[PDB]
């Protein structure tokens, strides 16, 4: 019942990714992140943590997000630090999907 749930990770996975080719960010670029916000916050994410004991997990990946993630790519002149960054963000979001029930 997971299905949804996994495929807004899939989004997250690359809007992380284009956020990244967009360094350094600028006006224009605000779009990206209100869309990635709403994604990172969907109700159905939470749903679906919910019922398959993934809350905490899912709750750390927003704080990263924003306590850390975005915060780098406002500041980033380069992709030389934040990439890192960027990487950890989807391994923890390749971990939540992992921890989701997948079958039928």
């Amino acid at each position: 019942g997971s299905a949804h749930a996994i495929n807004k990770a899939g989004s997250l996975r690359m809007q992380s990714y284009r956020l990244l080719a967009a360094v350094p960010l600028s006006e224009k670029d605000k779009p990206l992140i209100k869309e990635m916000e709403q994604t990172a916050f969907s109700a159905e994410l939470t749903r679906a943590a919910e019922r398959d004991g993934q809350l905490a997990q899912l709750q750390g990946l927003q704080d990263y997000w924003r306590n850390e993630l975005i915060p780098a790519l406002m500041r980033a002149q380069n992709r030389e630090t934040v990439s890192a960054d960027v990487s950890q963000f989807v391994a923890g979001l390749d971990q939540l999907v992992s921890g989701f029930d997948r079958t039928t």
